[PDB]
């Protein structure tokens, strides 16, 4: 299976300067619990933000880079490297991956961030005549969570 993986505003940002531009603790749990066992593919931008491989899963950075060789991560040059990966396998970010991979997908998970941004990068325009709503649910709100959320899971018609 192929899914995007996305959490983006009301306005489809997802970042800002490199990082995102909230702060959601369920979010990041939401993505631990998805892909923890499974496979993440990334855009090199996205990884050197993080800067390291997130624990328990298959790290796989796409890079034009002929040097890059990180501990505890993969590297594919292409596109059609995505497709050889075994098992479920999540794009992970950021904008030129998701451009490039949202026609190709089976699945969207997406966290909408029920808030507007100041964001420089963007979650590319999709309509929901595309997409079924496989399952809706409400964010909870925290004294350590405080911007409403909503986890879609979209499944391509
Ligand atoms: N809120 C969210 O769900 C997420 C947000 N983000 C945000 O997204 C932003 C980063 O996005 P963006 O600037 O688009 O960067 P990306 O993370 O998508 O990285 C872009 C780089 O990926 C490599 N790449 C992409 N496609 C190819 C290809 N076909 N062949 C070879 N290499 C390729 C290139 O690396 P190179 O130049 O080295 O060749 C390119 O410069 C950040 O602000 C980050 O915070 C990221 C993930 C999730
Ligand atoms: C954790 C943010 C997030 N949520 C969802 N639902 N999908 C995603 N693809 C992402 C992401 C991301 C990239 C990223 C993660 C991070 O914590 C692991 C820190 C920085 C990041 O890029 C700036």
């Amino acid at each position: 299976t192929l899914s995007i993986l996305v959490a983006h505003d009301l306005q489809r940002v997802i970042g800002f300067e490199n990082q995102l531009p909230w702060h959601l603790p369920n979010d990041l749990k939401h993505v631990k619990k998805l892909s923890t066992g499974h496979t993440l593919v990334m855009g090199r931008k996205t990884f050197e933000s993080i800067g390291k491989p997130l624990p328990n899963r298959r790290n796989v950075v796409l890079t034009s880079d002929t040097s890059f060789n990180v501990e505890g991560v993969d590297v594919i040059h292409s596109i059609e490297d995505i497709y050889q990966l075994p098992g479920h396998v999540f794009i992970f970010g950021g904008q030129t991956l998701f451009e490039e991979m949202i026609d190709k997908v089976d699945d969207m998970y997406i966290t909408v961030i029920e808030g507007k941004f100041r964001g420089d990068t963007f979650f590319p325009p999709y309509t929901f005549e595309d997409w079924e709503v496989a399952s809706s649910v409400e964010g909870k709100l925290d004294e350590k969570n405080t911007i409403p959320h909503t986890f879609l899971h979209l499944i391509r018609k």
